[PDB]
């Protein structure tokens, strides 16, 4: 597909058997989603951005699917403003900027 | 062109004559700029990222060329970590994600 960008890229998500709508942010490094369960063990990170820090649980290998695209990665999850698709999972659905 | 998300998207920009580095930053509404002399008149306006809210200062119609495309627009100033070219200036360049 091609989305343009009058309005925020948000797409339906499917992730530890659960929907979410996230936001498609090629200004994130990783994928950061608000508060739930996922599998296997983690560790404390801090992400930082406009405001400053917010420290999240990094969980890897997580299979996920963007807008009916799967792809696996790293997943952190913590108190983000808004749920985001970040560049470590862009890459992997062959999502690309064009102008 | 087309970006791929391997890397962070990286361009230059020009801005008073200036070339800076900046983001192409879907996942923000808007484009701000870390301190800087801009022309005209101000506006105060309060925005929202991973950490926190930041003030900036607001300065509209500025000339201003992404990766050699040229724009007129909204450039917010204040404490963004980063240079952040957002939507409204993106769309102005005509961007869009593909996948
Ligand atoms: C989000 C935002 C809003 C405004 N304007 C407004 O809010 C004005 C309100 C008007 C509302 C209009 S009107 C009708 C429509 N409907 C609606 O709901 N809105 C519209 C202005 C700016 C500049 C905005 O972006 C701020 C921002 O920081 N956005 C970031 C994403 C985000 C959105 C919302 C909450 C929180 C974060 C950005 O895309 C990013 O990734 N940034 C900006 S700074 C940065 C380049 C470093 C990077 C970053 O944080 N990255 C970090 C990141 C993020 C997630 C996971 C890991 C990490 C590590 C690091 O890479
Ligand atoms: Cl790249």
């Amino acid at each position: 597909p091609q989305i343009t960008l009058w309005k925020r890229p948000l797409v339906t998500i499917k992730i530890g058997g659960q929907l979410k709508e996230a936001l498609l942010d090629t200004g994130a490094d990783d994928t950061v989603i608000e508060e739930m369960s996922l599998p296997g063990r983690w560790k404390p990170k801090m992400i930082g951005g406009i405001g400053g820090f917010i420290k999240v649980r990094q969980y890897d290998q997580i299979i996920i699917e963007i807008a009916g695209h799967k792809a696996i990665g790293t997943v952190l999850v913590g108190p983000t403003p808004v749920n985001i698709i970040g560049r470590n999972l862009l890459t992997q659905i062959g999502a690309t900027l064009n102008f």
